[PDB]
């Protein structure tokens, strides 16, 4: 899978 | 922010 | 899924 | 202000 | 689901 | 003032 | 003043 | 889920 | 101001 | 999952 | 602020 | 799995 997070 | 994505 | 929050 | 999403 | 508050 | 919305 | 959500 | 306070 | 959000 | 908290 | 993704 | 923290 993948996942990401931004500020 | 904050953003998020996670398959 | 995907979530964000905004200021 | 505040805004939020959650899928 | 989503929300929000404004001042 | 103050606004509200909660789906 | 005083403003709140929550889900 | 999600929240917030506003002062 | 306080915001959160929690998958 | 994700999360976060804003000030 | 704190953002976080564990998967 | 992955993970991250952000500041």
């Amino acid at each position: 899978n993948f996942g990401a997070i931004l500020s």
